């Protein structure tokens, strides 16, 4: 794989969006990987709508603004057809009742891939696919209040996760590797609203423990 990797500087990458104060961190998770998918086979950046996702994938398991699993969201689109923009089906923060319209979509996904468990194999999918949904552990108050710099934590789970952002590429700046994490905080948080995760320390965070993307 190369030694760096950045999908936002080969127009992978919408801007950093805010969840709110609804659970639905899976969400935006989906929307981004998905966003990047249709992005490698239409040429177009499009951003989706979570609150489609949000309003509409319970039968898959999800839970609105109580959370979710970005796997769900993957299984919604494929069972639905289609996913709405963002600017037809914008973002409320509440959950609400469904109201997808077939009109206004503007994705869609044939499956999901899970990758296998090691940051290796992330590394590998980063390089060869585009940005990727993780599962990390968020419930450090360090997260929270996370400025900038190479993101460590002594108390971090590699297997209890909280959390569902994306993995937009990787590099290096002793212990000198990063995950490049877009979150769903607004760009106030973090730099610019991105964290660099410690990469290739013991699984951190759980980041390489539940990876996936959906196939389009
Ligand atoms: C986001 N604002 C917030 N977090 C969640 O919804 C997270 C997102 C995923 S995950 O990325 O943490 C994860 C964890 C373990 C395996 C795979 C994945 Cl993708 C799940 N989750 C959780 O907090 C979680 C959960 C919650 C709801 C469900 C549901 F039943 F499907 F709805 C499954 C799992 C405890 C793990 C704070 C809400």
């Amino acid at each position: 794989a190369p030694r760096s990797v950045d999908w936002r500087e080969k127009g992978y990458v919408t801007p950093v969006k805010n969840q709110g104060q609804c659970g639905s961190c899976w969400a935006f998770s989906a929307t981004g990987a998905l966003e990047g998918q249709m992005f490698r086979k239409t040429g177009r950046l499009i951003s989706l709508s979570e609150q489609n996702l949000v309003d509409c994938s319970g039968p898959q398991g999800n839970e609105g603004c109580n959370g979710g699993l970005m796997d769900y969201a993957f299984q919604y689109v494929q069972d639905n057809g289609g996913l709405d923009s963002e600017e037809s089906y914008p973002y409320e923060a509440t959950e609400e009742s469904c109201k997808y319209n077939p009109k206004y979509s503007v994705a869609n996904d044939t499956g999901f891939v899970d990758i296998p468990k090691q940051e290796k194999a992330l590394m590998k999918a980063v390089a060869t696919v585009g940005p990727i949904s993780v599962a990390i552990d968020a419930g450090h108050e360090s997260f929270l209040f996370y400025k900038e710099g190479i993101y460590f934590e002594p108390d971090c789970s590699s297997e209890d996760m909280d959390h569902g952002v994306l993995v937009v590429g990787y590099g290096f700046e002793d212990n000198n590797k990063y995950w490049l994490v877009k979150n769903s905080w607004g760009e106030e948080w973090g730099m610019g609203g991105y964290v660099k995760m410690a990469k290739d320390r013991r699984n951190h965070c759980g980041i390489a423990s539940a990876a996936s993307y959906p196939t389009v």
